């Protein structure tokens, strides 16, 4: 009873204080052509846009490693003709860093995000170590992504949008716990 | 043939020796009100108890990091009205340490332990970094858990019970391999 | 348009250059009695062989840790009478290293490789830390595996086969991306 009252008061106090703190991120305008699939409470959102016959899909996959600077991981899929080119990437200081480049003959499997689909794809070839590739190849991959809008502007939007939604999720977190304990 | 005979003899010898070794953990009495779901050979057991209209669920999730001292991870769910407050915790020297605090609007999903359910929840907001919260809030969370029996006594029971069942699982391990190879 | 042309040219160039590079692994002859389940583009293949009433199954599970020397992880299952002895192992310099030894009463579950099956098995007893076992026991386990063909010869075949298929997967990777971008 009392402990629940304390938690109720504490969450309300934080919600009120938080809203008065400076630094509250402003909501970024979504890049032209991109659609966004983001719901309150869901941190790993997805973005999509068409590129002629291809569809470009951006799926956040996580945040990693101890770090002073926040680095996010995401997959970029380019789907066309039932197949997909899948780029394993991370955003480091407003820029996209390619970590892996995989090719999926089974585009349907590539798009499937179920736990079972993830396991099946984990057994597939993950492409070469980027470090074993010459610049002409690596640069061509980066130019290919840039021609499709996957550039610093988009990487920049991802950080900005993530901060804003994290802030919104945090306040919704406080409010829902307050209601729950009340 | 011979190798199997050797393995058969070796496991029997260990089983006999083990039973004569000192330090065999004694079976802990389960805390009042708590029910326990533990079967031989299953290391990650679950504990449950009611708290009025709420149900409190303890699910061991693992053991981690290289360590001189054994640290276990577990989730503590407080379910009520179709929603759940989920505490990501670990037991460090008889005490509960809160690592994460999440809120799940979809209590049914929160309770679902399938691989698919885990993946879906991995994309949800994981709450704030405990380090960014003031003591008044953090202490209120700890008091809330304590009022429900999630205290040092329970943390202490978890270590004790885990040691005892590990010991039992080890002997059952020796015996089943012996029978298998025979 | 241009970026895609560049990527098309770059992949073709690499494919042509790669084929002229020395060091191309030669295809290993599969050990007697073993069957192999490997498809182009699939890195984690499985090997199987019968041993009287038992079936021995080798399933690659990954590659790990930063390393100058490539170390692979795999599970070795010995199934008989609806039960399985499961060895968690890794290949380090042509030799098998036992990391874990588990026993599965539910052989069907042991054989199930679905994401859901993996999660269920992750909650089971994982056997003792090999470091807490005397040589007589550990050596008996190694002899048991050796009598079934799981020896340095097989470990050696796994590295050799993996290198050859990695090389094949790499060239197929270049070719499929080239066709895709064209």
């Amino acid at each position: 009873a009392v402990s629940d009252q304390r938690l109720s008061e504490a969450t309300l106090r934080e919600l009120e204080d938080e809203r008065q703190r400076a630094g509250l991120p402003e909501k970024p305008e979504i890049p032209e052509g991109w659609t966004i699939d983001r719901k309150p409470g869901v941190t790993h959102f997805t973005m999509r846009k068409s590129h002629g016959d291809e569809e470009i899909i951006l799926q956040l996959t996580g945040e990693d490693r101890s770090n002073e600077e926040i680095t996010r991981t995401l997959d970029v899929l380019v789907v066309n003709g039932g197949k997909a080119l899948v780029f394993g990437m991370s955003v480091e200081d407003g820029e996209f860093v390619i970590n892996n480049v995989c090719f999926r003959h089974d585009g349907k499997l590539a798009l499937d995000t179920s736990a079972e689909a993830q396991f099946q794809k984990s057994q597939l070839y993950m492409g070469p170590d980027l470090a074993d590739l010459e610049d002409h190849l690596v640069d061509s991959f980066t130019s290919y992504l840039s021609a499709r809008g996957v550039n610093d502007t988009l990487a920049n939007f991802i950080d900005q949008f993530s901060l804003w939604s994290e802030q919104a999720d945090y306040e919704e977190w406080l409010s829902s716990i307050n209601k729950f304990v009340s």
